[PDB]
């Protein structure tokens, strides 16, 4: 449980977005905000 | 719709253990995992 690689891939981009959606409507809150938009992330192409 | 602020308070400290978690346990899938880890933390008291 200790794993040599430290270099989480497509986390740069999608968190960079993550700035952009939270910052162009300050949330009431993230961590639910965090959650309702990667909730429907899963569903996005629909 | 403009906005005149861009500095996003408690969204550091968040967003770093989120790369302390995906690492620490490269999960299948980073959207989901976002979804399930947040989602949680909103009951994390429990």
């Amino acid at each position: 449980h200790m794993g040599h690689i430290q270099i989480p891939p497509g986390l740069t981009e999608l968190l960079q977005g993550y700035t952009v959606e939270v910052l162009r409507q300050q949330p009431p809150d993230l961590v639910d905000f965090a959650v309702e938009y990667f909730t429907r992330l899963r569903e996005a192409r629909r």
